C-alpha cells in the first residue's frame, strides 16, 4: 500500500543526491518513478552513508539496472571505495523507453524491491540501515518523483 507515501523531489536533475528525511526502519518504502531513455546503458539508485565524494561515501545498497545485451540488475555494497560481492538478477523488468515505478521496502534483514507492481529482488543488509541517510540517483535515467513512506 502506497498510502502514507509522501513524494518530495519532483523531476530532479540527474545526478541527484539528497538527504533522506527519516530513518529507514522496517516497513519503510522508497518510491522512485521515472523512465529509461532510449540511449541508456545503465543507471543506479544508491542508498548511501553520507554524500562525501572524496573519499566516496559507502553505498549500503547499490541498485544498478544495466541495459546492454539482455539487461540485468546488479546489486552490491561499496565500503571504503571497494565493491563487494555482486548479486545479479537477470530477470530485469526495465526496458529502454519504458516507464517504471521502483518500490524499495526496508525490512529487518533485507531490502525487498518491486518494480511496476511485481516483485523484483531481495538484497540482504550488509550495512546497518540506520547508517543510510542519503539517496543518490546516477546515470542515464529520467526521474519524475522520489517519495518515502515511513
Ligand atoms: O558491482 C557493482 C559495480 O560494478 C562495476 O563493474 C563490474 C562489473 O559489474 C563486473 O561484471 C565486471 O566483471 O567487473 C566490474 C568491476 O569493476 C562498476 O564499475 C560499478 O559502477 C558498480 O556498478
Ligand atoms: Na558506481
Ligand atoms: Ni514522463
Amino acid at each position: 500500500s502506497l498510502n502514507n507515501l509522501q513524494n518530495i523531489i519532483y523531476n530532479p536533475v540527474i545526478p541527484f543526491v539528497g538527504t533522506i528525511p527519516d530513518q529507514l526502519d522496517p516497513g519503510t518504502l522508497i518510491v522512485i518513478r521515472g523512465h529509461v531513455p532510449s540511449d541508456a546503458d545503465r543507471f543506479q539508485v544508491d542508498l548511501q552513508n553520507g554524500s562525501s565524494m572524496k573519499p566516496r561515501a559507502d553505498v549500503a545498497f547499490h541498485f544498478n539496472p544495466r541495459f546492454k545485451r539482455a539487461g540485468c540488475i546488479v546489486c552490491n555494497t561499496l565500503i571504503n571505495e571497494k565493491w563487494g560481492r555482486e548479486e545479479i538478477t537477470y530477470d530485469t523488468p526495465f526496458k529502454r523507453e519504458k516507464s517504471f515505478e521502483i518500490v524499495i521496502m526496508v525490512l529487518k534483514d533485507k531490502f525487498q524491491v518491486a518494480v511496476n507492481g511485481k516483485h523484483t529482488l531481495l538484497y540482504g543488509h550488509r550495512i546497518g540501515p540506520e547508517k543510510i541517510d542519503t539517496l543518490g540517483i546516477y546515470g542515464k535515467v529520467n526521474i519524475h518523483s522520489i517519495g518515502f513512506s515511513f
